[PDB]
Parts: structure tokens; sequence; C-alpha cells
């Protein structure tokens, strides 16, 4: 290859911000308002100066093959990552608490509840995306390109002798020094040892340990997104999920397949559903234009330690682009439907590429004009 790459037309936007775990500094934000999570190829995230949406550049996504950064659930399954947060804290977020607020945050992964971005329990709130997918993308990948998740803090735990409880940030940070956490289980967290028998550190110093044995300490970690816009199985779909227990069981996989569930029929277990709200086939979805997505979510109201169902959500989606006329499709019609956490703290928009259910199938596309109010 001999030709020399035009770098103009594109510009990767590499800095990535862990917002559970990590203020952003000013020179990780994009255009005031976002930080990027997940793999930092160059590639991945780009500023493009060529798609412009509505005269200004738009963000280009890409997840090559190799792209898959992240674990998935079973083992040999992953995983690919490459999004926008439109909630992150910043160190002014800190401003006038003690000083060891800062970092007790990043023990507990509580420091982007101190941000902007999110959306309380119960309320309401109106958003606003667009999107361009080229006509090259496959119609059989599997990605979400635009997800609302919650928020849970992990001081909700449970003890080994099954009480479920609010920690104290500083209980958490204690636990924190004699329990090793593997996504939500709590294990034993014991030193790894050289061959004198002194605690390993690495490079730098720091101690280095392992996962012993559970321990019986749960944690509110992790979780499915009450709301998901994605492609799957040669479908496009949106998926709104609800979970009314008080600490999530994460043993409840209760996760409906776009191609095995039928639209508006829920999936349930005992605490959680999953509902396909809407789907069109691949061809069916318009490549190679702009096409904004209005979306209204009324979050379900949960009772918290009472785990009942206070108020029903509500769910309302149109669907807008070019057919020489600007068409609007009411593909969600505001629909009653479960959908949130139940979880002290709300909730956050992302867009981007969440590759999943295992797959490795290439994902390139664009997003822009992200608004809520
Ligand atoms: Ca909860």
């Amino acid at each position: 290859t001999a030709q020399t790459k035009n770098t103009q037309t594109l510009m990767p936007l590499t800095e990535r911000v862990n917002v559970q775990a990590d203020s952003a500094r000013i020179n990780q934000i994009i255009d005031g308002c976002w930080v990027a999570v997940g793999t930092n190829k160059p590639h991945a995230i780009q500023r493009d100066f060529t798609n412009l949406f509505d005269g200004k550049p738009s963000y280009r996504f890409e997840l090559k093959t190799e792209d898959n950064t992240l674990e998935g659930y079973a083992k040999g399954e992953t995983k690919g990552r490459a999004e926008f947060s439109y909630c992150y804290a910043t160190s002014d977020d800190f401003r006038g608490l003690p000083a060891d607020v800062y970092q007790k945050a990043q023990i507990t992964k509580t420091v982007y509840h101190h941000g902007k971005g999110a959306c309380p329990q119960g309320s309401s709130r109106d958003y606003e995306f667009s999107v361009y997918i080229p006509s090259s993308l496959d119609s059989n990948v599997s990605t979400i390109f635009a997800q609302w998740h919650g928020m849970p803090d992990r001081t909700l735990v449970q003890t080994p002798q099954g009480e479920v409880k609010k920690l104290t940030v500083d209980e958490f940070v204690e636990l924190e020094k004699t329990t090793f956490f593997k996504k939500n289980v709590g294990h034993e967290k014991v030193a790894r040892l050289d061959k004198q028998g002194n605690p390993v550190k690495d490079k730098n110093g720091k101690p280095v340990y392992k996962a012993g044995k559970p321990n019986g300490w749960l944690v509110e970690q992790g979780g499915y997104p009450p709301l998901a816009f994605g492609f799957s199985g040669g479908l496009f779909y949106i998926k709104a999920n609800s979970d009314r227990k008080w600490l999530t069981d994460k043993d409840d996989r209760c996760n409906a397949n776009p191609g095995k569930t039928p639209v508006m029929k829920p999936l349930t277990s005992e605490y959680k559903a999953s509902t396909i709200a809407y789907k069109l086939p691949f061809a069916d979805f318009p490549k190679d234009c702009w096409i904004t997505f209005r979306v209204h979510i009324d979050w379900t109201v949960y009772g918290k330690e009472a785990e009942t169902i206070v108020k029903p959500g509500m769910l309302d989606v149109r669907m807008d682009y070019q057919e020489g006329k600007k068409v609007s499709k009411h593909i969600v019609d505001n629909e009653k439907i479960l959908i949130g956490r139940n979880d002290e703290d709300g909730y956050y928009f992302k867009f981007g590429i969440y590759r999943v259910g295992d797959s490795t199938v290439p994902v390139c596309y664009n997003l822009a004009g992200y608004s809520e109010r």
C-alpha cells in the first residue's frame, strides 16, 4: 500500500473514562457533553467530517472482528464495546466535599452518581438522537446502538447470613480491604505471594491479590439495560426490561430474544420482565441516511424494599427519516410497559456499539444529534 492515508476526514477519539470509578478530566470530554467507554483502538470511535449531521461532524463507531475485549456470560463468550456516555462526573463535581469523598466514591464505584446526565427514579424524560446505518452493515450483526442503563450502588449488599442491607461508604471501604469482588460476588481476598513467601507487587509496587473462596457477600452490580435499541437475528428491535427486586438477583437472566419472543408479550420471571416493544426486518430499516428517533419514557415506579409496582411505566417512540419528504413513523405508540430497575438511583443514556450474543460480525455506523429534557 503506497497511498498515504487521508487523515482529514476522520479523527480518532481515544480517551476512555471508567465512569463508575473515575472522574473525567476536561481533556477527555467530547463536545462538552460526552465521555467514551470501551476499547481505545483508534478506529473504534472517530469524529467524521464527511458525514455531517445538521451541518456538523458526526460520530463513526467501528468494531472489527477482532475487537471484542470483554468477557461474556458463558465461558468462551466475548463482547465488544465502544460507546459514549452522557453521564459522568468531573473534578468540579466534588468541589466543597471532604478530601476522602472522591476516593471513597472510586472504591464504591459511585463516581458518576455525582455527575450530570442521569434521570431520577420514577421520573419522565424525552430523548432524541439520530443514527446512520451504512448499506454495508451485515444483516446478521448483533449489536445495541442506544441504551439506557440503571445506576445501582453496590453498597447495597447481602450479608453471608442473607440480610439485605445498605452499608455506609466507610463500611464498604472496610469490606473491600478483606474481600475480592468478582462482579457481584465476594471472595476472600488473598495476597499473591512470590517464591520467597512475600506479597507480590506489580512493576510499580502495587500489592497484587486474587480471589479465594466465595465469602458469602453479594453486592448490587451490573444488570440488563432497562431500554435498548439494537439489531439481532436479522431484526431491528427495541427491548424494555424491568426488575422489581430490591437487590437484583443476577442468576435470573430474564432477557427476551427478539427472534423467539413475540412483540409486546413480556417474558417474565418472579421479579423481572423483558418486553420486545417493536421489531422491523433488517432490510426494511432505511440505509445510508439519517434516522432520528424521538423517545419518551415514563420510568416505572417501584416500592423500594416493598418490591411493589407503584406505577407502571410508559414508552413512546417515533422514527423519522426522509422518504423526498420527512415522514414520522409511530413505531411504539404510548405503550404501558414495565421499564426500569428498583434502585435508589436513576438512569443514563449511551450510544455507540455494544456487540452482544457472542458475535464477532464487524459493526460500523454513525450516530449524532443527541438531546434530552
Ligand atoms: Ca436494586
